């Protein structure tokens, strides 16, 4: 053969394979669609089903969603790094939850999608890094410890009983509400 025995598996399903799954289904599907790529693959991984099912859920609860990603890049784009990270950092304040995690993505994934639709090109790629990078540094030590990954995806996804999924809606009860105050993001 060409190759194979000179070639070795490029980019593991880790973080940086999730975070570009999640955002690049989004924006490959409302935004980044000519770049066909980033969403080429569904929920199938041990956290894509797990994020693909928390998403969907918060997009539908989140009746403000797409509201700061307008506010966000409403004046301009570029300090927007200072923006995120605040609401951020309210987020990772005590209650990172896999009630919060989805918010964590999603504000990203939305942001990023909206910023494809506008001027903001390079700047999809500094959400992704901001997210991916305050995520692997103190977001999956919490989820190392709380269950992993893996706790996700049986919370809500193939073995979504009854009781994971009314956990996950207590769970976001106390920490989505103690945390609502990361609202940062609504400009003018």
């Amino acid at each position: 053969g060409p190759l194979g025995s000179m070639a070795t598996p490029a980019s593991a399903p880790d973080t940086r394979a999730l975070v570009a799954d999640f955002v690049g289904y989004k924006l490959r599907q409302k935004g980044y669609v000519c770049g066909a790529g980033p969403g080429e693959g569904p929920a199938a991984d041990p956290l894509h089903q797990a994020m693909r099912a928390a998403g969907d859920e918060f997009e539908t609860r989140f009746r403000r969603t797409f509201s700061d990603l307008a506010a966000q890049l409403h004046v301009t784009p570029g300090s927007a790094q200072q923006r995120f990270t605040q609401v951020s950092d309210e987020l990772f304040q005590g209650g990172p939850n896999w009630g919060r995690l989805v918010a964590f993505f999603v504000f990203g994934a939305a942001l990023c999608a909206e910023s494809v639709n506008k001027e903001m090109e390079p700047l999809v790629g500094q959400v992704q890094e901001w997210m991916v990078e305050y995520l692997e540094t103190r977001l999956a030590d919490w989820i190392h410890s709380s269950g992993g990954w893996a706790e996700f995806t049986a919370l809500y996804g193939d073995g979504a009983l009854e009781e994971a999924r009314r956990l996950r809606e207590g769970n976001w009860a106390s920490v989505r509400t103690v945390l609502t105050g990361a609202v940062a993001l609504g400009a003018l």
